[PDB]
């Protein structure tokens, strides 16, 4: 009888492996992917917020494609009360980090009792008189170029691509259709279109305006939509600029073109992000899975931080109870190697917010025990490339000790996080806990796997011997009150030897006090 | 660059991964069993004929919403929609029949609030009284199953009641989760052995005079069920293949005498849902999906798939990973007991099944599968299993456009199908009944040669390879220059399979 | 499980592989490693040689090093005569084959250290040879140094010049005339083929000989040299190239695709290179050779001692099962057999820790690697293979039962280094002969009439491949083996695997 | 890139690692496999001594077989004063260890010089001493008085060291008739082998238990035990050895199919294992002989415990003066087989070239351990080891990766005891482990494990245990750099511990060499 999938864990075949889950293996406290919980209407209540934080939610992202900067900045203020309530006991205190997500390039449909029928005929007008007012044989779209670059015998998707369309007609300013796939036409929708790349702006001048506010606004992060090349990415930076040097962009995927340059977009950004729900319009839905599971796979073997977005609970909208389909899925990227796991609607305009948040919660925890460590560590370390840095060694090192004496964690003193990032990407079973002064590095170390931030608002004792250990004695506290080890338990403590980041050579195994 | 072909020569799994092409087309074949759910929605054969080119394999009948005489007209319906395309035996397909019990279930009488309490009753009155002050039951025995603190389910599961106080025939609940309170909703007791072990015998009996491939076994908790499910098949139904579904805490306990004694075992993921966490039931699929690999034993993945297909058009992406993933973890077969049960779109909801896992059959890392599956696999002195595992070995040596196998009763096809190889199994037999049950093992692409028996067995076989051959090039699984395995056998009858012959295709 | 280390084969890592090495797993009646013994003055006997075979000798090596054709052809006369002597019942007759070992470009000849060494290039001393008078076969830098009488006595050369060089002896050593001398220092860029060479090979094709051993190769260049002077009349013999220097390590990927074998001929090759590095060679070439599917013969000192001793030495032991283990397709036996005091006590060592060691195989990560680094290929005929050895192990047959008219589909089998003996039954005698190179190939020769039904002459050559397993010890009735055979008469049709019952 | 096999090592294949070996790529200058070289009149002098050392010698094997406990001990003298020689410089010192080998029980045939067996003859080797001193083809004899109740019907002899055989055909009560089975010419005084055998006499022979309590007294450091047959033998030389001699080491030594199918409980009981191979092949079949070493050598490296290979590895050597191929060959693949020692007998004792053979162990060893495939050797460490809670063991199964990871030149290790480094040489690291102690019986028998190389710290205590830490690294250091180990700007791996007496040994350090 025992925990944490160990049976499965020692199996020396996968197939093995699989074969020895139990459901009567119960899980270990620490959840180490993240949650990414999206607000609005549903959560934007600091009392909503306050439980999303009880219920696991990591971090907080705010979606420009909808909504004005008044409406985030009054959530994001909502957001960073709702996190200081908690931080009575700094112990309990959970670090939560605001993103922010580009409108990016979009087609919308003009401003609904219009239903499309099968059989009909739409002619998309560019009168922009049809912006406020559009009829159904008449329909404004904000792209000039859909009738100039779409030809006959191309097709149309509106409203998440639920109401395709087929094109008889090109020209100038119209465009003749059918309907496809009828339904309910949608006001300002956006507009999808599967053989082409839009020439809209990747940046345009909303997005300089909507990342100007993020500077302002402090944000941890942000989400780049319909990234295509790493000179989407650059732009984004200069926007940021100096200001917002360390503010962490995520670039996310929802794109052909981008899936083809992906290595380079990938070196690019500090993340990836699998925007699905885009990806799949653009390519076949039956070709998404390979796509998610290549790009956690890149990002795994570059140790960069990848997230699974759309989509994932999505019955949650409408329902108390996921589908079995929802939940396999959440799982599956835990166990595909996603840093971190999503909500959309189910958080933003949801009937159950919360209730999507724990499912999240649990289903990772299980995936988490359920992962073959002994092949994973054993590809990253011979896929790894050997260098010189010392952090580098030390790290591997304190991942083979963790599996060696099965640590309950491992402790990582980190000014940047880069430290405990490294600590991360070996893909450890023991959680990590990156005890930091610097606040934003305890939001952003989140979006990594594994890593519990923990913020010391201890003062410096001005020994750096006793500075040290008051830190080490923080975690130490926390993984006891959080119940992730017990004293007399091993741990690995990683830390340096001048002090500053960048010079951590030292693995401590200790048992706890 | 096509079937992921650098992602299967990569060294490590996660090195495959990241070789994964959006841009990489799949072969013409797709080796996973798609079984539809029969009913309201597609009894029509005008959609039942649609479906076979959209590539249904396997039709099952739901018992829960049946009579003993309700599907007979959709089982003529597959049938002479199946027997449309018989003028042409290279293009025909096999669809098999299947009957998924109604099972030991529990229904309420014939509006509800939350954080609430109520009581339940055996007022026998209100089964044509149901009722929001109480709810009543068709399980006589919830009292002595039943334990204080235990969770009562409704609605299939959006309603929770946690057990208080009981009484004589009555519990007093509390509602932790509210909705729509309806009538006869099933109730799933996951802190409970069902005390319900004759109505059950019927549906079986019946079972056998209908012609029917498989079996479907709702609510199997253990190897009782199934060493008596196939007495009541009995010798008239003694080839009737049984999956016995998992739905339940202790089907999963035992499951190996479970599957020891079963022909298949079926997650069923939606029952399987309620009666355990929901969050480590992916842990039982892939258990199970495993396990029925590793004993050569067909698995089925069935609920919830794609069920936003039923209003829309359009999977969700998760709906489209849950597909994917159980074909990567095994699965021999994908149902859609919604979309097709009481569903707007089906006709789609196939063609997407069909595509998803006809692009994540090439997803599969095969390196890592057969070497692991071949260790696994125990010594043997049967000359069969040899004979496949090699035309497995040679399959990817040669990358093959399928592997031609000749059996009588299927096993030599499901022995290949064993070794998971990425090549169609073409299967050629003159049992039809063996053709429609071959759809339970991945891979297998059943064909039935009506050809009349020639009278040199050497020609006879030939013909039964050339029809072969020819269904695949018609099918688009090979063409000239492409390179397949032939299976075939030394004498007459079943058993002596000991023949690999590698043909450059002309 | 108590036999042919199967216990090991179940093992999941090489380390516990080790650990579960039994004394106790007895082996099968089946060496699959060729065993080639140098003919010569103790091994010429005809008695000898007739007890050479049954002891386990495959191939017969003759040295073109020494000797003249007179006697080297009444040693292939003696030996043909002493193989045809098992010939009274055909399915206990082994095939011998005999091989040339070419002189090549060599440079040949009571000494003390430091002791005078003046070197004369006066011809009229060949004759004269003494502690400063000698002569070396070479008419063509400062600080370098020389090695004499196989290496063991060696000389520093600051003296080095115009002709000849005078310097002090870096040691002492027993001497005899006609000895080598080797120079690490500088590319030979000298006659792979002599006209002695030449004669010799001509020599070697009018003597029917099936594999040629040439010698002292540096470069596919070489390779193609002996290949085209052996001619069309000369085609279809084997062809084996001897590395015995470093432009030979550093050239070996070009000169493996022209040679259909090669030699590690340590020897030479110690002198050459450092000797300690020699092992790196060896496990070098013969991997790749494998990775190729190419015949690989280790060659040198596997059982020095046994020339005066009548058993081994335990590094003679490990050497020799070492190479069985790194992949060798043939073990050699030089002085052993040739002036030997017990030829026939080592062909016997040699045949049983060639035994114990093909025992001691890890199969499992063996097959596993030679499949993923094997291309796919269109050939039905290695597709036909690969499908057999897997079988062969899932079946744990008793043998892979091949029938072959050049070797090819045999050859196609063994690359996979499989458990199970290959009985390839040929009606070709060279084919036979020249199927010892390979690894697992058991050659037996048909000597019944062709059927005149295709499908009857088949089953004849399947059921004399099942009478020789027999009575070899291989299989016994209710085993069951595999059985390669192809739709057609005639070389390239090999696809069909039958798994049958020994009758 | 190019250098210490790194192209070999980076195959994700052991073919691809073979056919990626390469004769151009040089090997560092560290050997971690010991070196143990038999003393005997060819070696014995100061001179001879210092020359060894310099050439390689780890261990000084004494053999109680011949030799009196007099000349053994001046011999012991000898080896002392030869290694003291270089405590001129402690950072050039190299510990020396002294090891005793047993002679264990023996049996002999002893008497006109030789005689010949004809197949099938009838020979007697009764216990009647009328016939002791007039050995014959017709009656032989033996010492042993109960060699007839160890032995019974069927029974095989051998006889020479393996060259003639025979079986007790007829039984004999104090008396034993056997038939030929294989021929040859017979001595006097020769050995006798029982194969399949019932053996009750005490591997401690009376003799035995003078020379262990000799050795005691002589603060030997290792004991080569003899005819080892089962672990009651292993504990009854420790209990000849005592309290004094608990720190001397008991390296069991296998010679018999007894002790290799009773391996198992003999290592368990014993610090480490010698295949002791001529006498095994005799016993045994001799192709046998290399399933016993690979057996061993791996069950010993699955338990972290020392194993050694011994006999015949250079033989020609003892005559000629360069090695046969098939030496060099056994030698290298005793390394690639996960060999800790490789040892010298006749080639060091009594043997024309002693430096000769020395040196090459040398240069073969570390062509060797270049060779080795550590990313398959280690995850099978890894997935064949027990999780332990003991942090010293994780510190060096992470330091061991680290080391891996980034290249070091060394692992640098304190130990009192010795453990600390012993467990960083059971993952089988590339880097050399420099092992630094202040105790000289921990130095020496260091040796016994592959990677550590043993330093002596005979600097002085500090006040502070941590500026002690500091000066006992930096005079790794130091050694590492003369040595020509490691320089200035390579990355090598610290191990210490967080307080006192070096049981903790928690603290991996990444530093650069300054």
């Amino acid at each position: 009888i025992q925990t944490q999938q160990l049976h499965a864990a020692m199996a020396d075949t996968f197939l093995e492996h699989m074969c020895r889950l139990d459901i009567d293996s119960p899980p270990i406290t620490a959840r180490n992917t993240g949650i990414i919980c999206t607000i609005g209407p549903a959560s934007r209540s600091v009392e909503t917020l306050k439980e999303m934080i009880k219920s696991g939610m990591n971090v907080a992202r705010l979606n420009f494609s909808h909504g004005t900067h008044e409406y985030h900045a009054e959530t994001i203020k909502n957001v960073r009360t709702a996190t200081e309530s908690f931080a009575s006991d700094p112990i309990l205190y959970r670090p939560v980090a605001v993103a922010l997500d580009t409108k990016g390039p979009e087609i919308r449909t003009g401003l609904a009792e219009v239903e499309l029928k099968k059989g009909a005929t739409l002619k998309i007008t560019l009168d922009n008189a049809y912006m406020e007012k559009c009829d159904e044989n008449i329909l404004w779209l904000d792209y000039k170029n859909i009738c100039k670059v779409v030809e006959v015998g191309s097709k149309i998707y509106v409203d998440d691509g639920l109401i395709s369309l087929q094109v008889k007609q090109k020209g100038a300013d119209f465009l003749v259709t059918e309907v496809e796939n009828g339904g309910s036409l949608g006001s300002k929708k956006g507009v999808n279109l599967p053989g082409a790349a839009v020439d809209l702006p990747a940046v345009s001048e909303k997005d300089i305006q909507d990342l100007k506010f993020g500077v302002e606004q402090d944000v941890d992060m942000v989400f780049a939509s319909f990234i295509r090349k790493a000179s989407d990415v650059h732009e984004v930076r200069k926007v940021l600029g100096e200001k917002g040097k360390n503010i962490k962009i995520i670039s996310k995927i929802e794109n052909h073109e981008g899936v083809r340059r992906f290595d380079e977009i990938l070196e690019a950004s500090d993340g990836i992000m699998v925007a699905r729900g885009d990806l799949g319009i653009e390519i076949p839905a039956e070709k998404v899975f390979l796509a998610q599971k290549m790009m956690i796979g890149r990002c795994n073997r570059a140790g960069k931080p990848v997230i699974c977005a759309t989509q994932m609970l999505e019955s949650m909208i409408k329902k108390p109870r996921p589908t079995r389909a929802e939940g396999s899925d959440v799982a599956n990227a835990v166990l595909d190697g996603a840093d971190c796991i999503m909500l959309s609607g189910e958080t933003a305009k949801g009937d159950y917010p919360l209730e999507a948040v724990r499912m999240q919660h649990l289903i990772a925890r299980e995936a988490e025990a359920a992962i073959y460590h002994l092949q994973l560590f054993e590809e990253l370390r011979r896929l790894a490339p050997i260098t010189s840095d010392p952090t580098e060694a030390t790290a591997v090192g304190a991942v083979e000790a963790s599996f060696k004496c099965c640590s309950g964690a491992i402790i990582v003193l980190t000014k940047s996080g880069r430290s405990a990032h490294q600590v991360a990407r070996y893909r450890p079973r023991a959680p990590i806990i990156a005890v930091t002064r610097n606040p934003q590095t305890a939001r952003q170390a989140h979006l990594y796997r594994g890593i519990f931030p923990v913020l010391c608002k201890d003062p410096v004792q001005e020994a750096w011997a006793e500075d040290v250990d008051l830190r080490v004695n923080f975690a130490m506290n926390v993984g006891k009150a959080r119940g992730f080890f017990k004293k007399g338990d091993v741990v690995i403590v990683l830390t340096g030897w001048r002090p500053g980041s960048g010079f951590t050579n030292t693995m401590r195994v200790v048992p706890v006090p």
